[PDB]
């Protein structure tokens, strides 16, 4: 049903979809590592923040990896070109990895912007409960990107609907509680959710390249808008957010932090 079974790709795309798919690999798994180390020098309060980073990283490297070896097992260079073999390989693996991912990077900026007891478990529930409506939505209207572009798009606008409140709440709780935060981190925490509200654009333009740009050409387009946006919302989020906790930290009296 996704567009990636319905062309032929020549050596030169192939082999740079899987450069894409494979250098995000070791990106996640390299990045795992870091968030790993400094986590010591993160005070207990905000220590899960960063472990939070760490599982990301690994959901995220995964699915790379599995969509990399999925890739290479469905074509085969047959007569100058790569063509499907067997069916293998669908972008569906991404949405049930966003599922797990997004509470997870979620959950790290409450922790962050420290809500806590009602609040933090109120406010998360509705902003997963909204995550994985737009999730899902989602994941209905791309099972029509090839057959019914007219259902990919209905099902587009139900799922920005969750997507447009779940920033507001977000937002909403984020420029309401910067105040609170130490260190000067009440204007970097600002940055990151520019930084989310970017980041996080990029996927429905993946979305919709089946409807604008249906070719060989689009599905490279596609992987590369959804290396940018991963790398973003993901790793330098995680970065961004685990500054935000050793700041904080230091500024509360954590001798490692500082
Ligand atoms: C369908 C729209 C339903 C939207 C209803 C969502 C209301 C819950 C909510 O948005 O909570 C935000 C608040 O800041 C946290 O307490
Ligand atoms: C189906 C297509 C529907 C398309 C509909 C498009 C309308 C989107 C408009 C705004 C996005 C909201 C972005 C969230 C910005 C958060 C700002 C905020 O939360 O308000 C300020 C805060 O309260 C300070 O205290
Ligand atoms: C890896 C981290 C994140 C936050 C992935 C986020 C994905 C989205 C925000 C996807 C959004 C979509 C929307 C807004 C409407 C079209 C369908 C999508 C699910 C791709
Ligand atoms: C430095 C620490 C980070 C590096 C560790 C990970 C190393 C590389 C992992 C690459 C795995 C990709 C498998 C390719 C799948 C395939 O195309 O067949
Ligand atoms: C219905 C599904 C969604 C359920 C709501 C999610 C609840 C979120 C609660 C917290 C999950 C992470 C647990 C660790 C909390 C950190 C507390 C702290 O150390 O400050
Ligand atoms: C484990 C994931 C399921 C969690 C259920 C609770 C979240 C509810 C979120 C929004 C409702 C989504 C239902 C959409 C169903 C329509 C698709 C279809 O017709 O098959
Ligand atoms: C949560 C559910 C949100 C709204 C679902 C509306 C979309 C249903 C479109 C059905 C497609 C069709 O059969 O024509
Ligand atoms: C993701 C973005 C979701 C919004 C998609 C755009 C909303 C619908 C716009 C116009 C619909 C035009 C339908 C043309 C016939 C399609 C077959
Ligand atoms: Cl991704």
């Amino acid at each position: 049903k996704n567009i990636e079974s319905l062309f032929d790709y020549s050596a030169g795309q192939f082999e740079f979809i899987d450069h894409l798919l494979t250098m995000g690999v070791g990106v996640h798994f390299a990045a795992l590592i870091f968030f790993l180390v400094v986590s010591q020098f993160v005070a207990p309060k905000y220590r899960i923040a960063t472990a939070l980073s760490c599982i990301v990283m690994v959901s995220a490297g995964l699915i790379l990896n599995s969509q990399a070896v999925m890739w290479t097992d469905a074509y085969a260079y047959v007569d100058g070109s790569y063509q499907l073999q067997d069916l293998t390989f669908s972008n569906g693996y991404r949405y049930v990895n966003w599922m797990a991912t997004i509470p997870c990077l979620l959950l790290q900026l409450l922790i962050v912007l420290n809500l806590k007891g009602k609040e933090l478990f109120s406010t998360a529930t509705w902003l997963i409960l909204a995550a994985w409506g737009m999730i899902i939505t989602g994941y209905v209207g791309q099972l029509y990107e090839v057959d019914d572009i007219a259902q990919l798009m209905i099902w587009g606008a139900v799922s920005t609907a969750f997507f447009v409140v779940m920033n507001w709440i977000v937002g909403t709780k984020i420029f309401k509680n910067r105040a609170t935060m130490l260190g000067g981190t009440d204007s970097t925490i600002t940055k990151v959710f520019w930084l989310m509200m970017f980041a996080w654009t990029l996927y429905p333009i993946a979305y919709l390249v089946p409807a604008f740009m249906n070719n060989a050409d689009g599905v490279v387009l596609r992987q590369l808008l959804f290396t940018i946006a991963d790398i973003s919302s993901k790793v330098i989020y995680g970065l961004m957010i685990t500054y935000i906790a050793i700041q904080q930290s230091a500024a509360a009296g954590y001798v490692p932090a500082q």
